[PDB]
């Protein structure tokens, strides 16, 4: 059991707009966007359940980019090794972030055939650091188990 | 004295419309998009004179993303070891496109933070053919000295 702040802001792929985990307590049906990790593209995916799991010491965790999160010691954020604990990390490790590119010919015409292969952004960590207890959430993504929170990949429950 | 085919299209940066050199015969002082080699980014220039050199021998070069121009045998491309004439390339030898990335949140704002550093897309060639006598271009770029023509980066007079 992980979990992440409620202020975690989740990007809601019908809707193009974000809403804080704990505002979609009880809802479901809704997808959010989550990477493919045999393709290593980003689909829209299907959130089951979101729930409240207590409240639980989170940590804030930061970016290079300036992304950051607050979240449980065991919540996995995902590396080049794989998907690694928050109290596993060290500085200077990359962690995936989401990015969506769109490749244009001079024309402004789409040009697919130059796009980059990935849809992630692989960011260095600057900071890791306990900051308290909160009451904590996270939600269930059959098939892909994962979601964008806070402009970061975050693994969803098991 | 090197140059390029009548037919070969010029990415204009005013229009965002394309037209062949030999049409431009005349014409100045309209921009087109050149790269700068200490930034690797694409800026708009501008061009001082569209000449004639004659008739000359042309050869086709085309690349693995179907990239194609006709060229005199001297004429330079860009490569990662720098401009090289057309009788001097190889198969399989990168040559510098263009290329125009967006990146974008996943909720449609800017998102210039996650951009790739260099407008350039490598691409590999696939042929270089002798094609046959044409009525031959070429252009003037003061600064930059290079241009896109075909959605290939091209050098201009000297």
């Amino acid at each position: 059991s992980f979990a992440i702040s409620g202020d975690s802001l989740i990007s809601l792929a019908s809707t193009g707009k974000r809403v804080p985990i704990k505002d979609l307590l009880g809802e479901k049906d809704f997808e959010i966007w989550a990477i493919n990790e045999q393709t290593m593209k980003l689909e829209s995916a299907k959130v089951s359940r979101v729930f409240c799991t207590g409240k639980k010491l989170v940590y804030t965790l930061k970016t290079r980019l300036g992304r950051t999160i607050k979240a449980t010691a065991n919540h996995r954020f995902l590396t080049i090794d794989g998907w690694k604990r928050l109290d596993e990390l060290s500085l200077k490790e990359h962690i995936a972030l989401p990015r969506k590119l769109e490749s244009s010919s001079l024309q402004l015409a789409p040009e697919i055939e130059k796009l980059p292969q990935s849809d992630i952004y692989w960011d260095p960590i600057v900071s890791i650091t306990e900051t308290g207890v909160e009451e904590v959430f996270d939600l269930t993504v059959p098939g892909l188990r994962n979601f964008v929170a806070n402009d970061i990949i975050v693994h969803a429950s098991i």
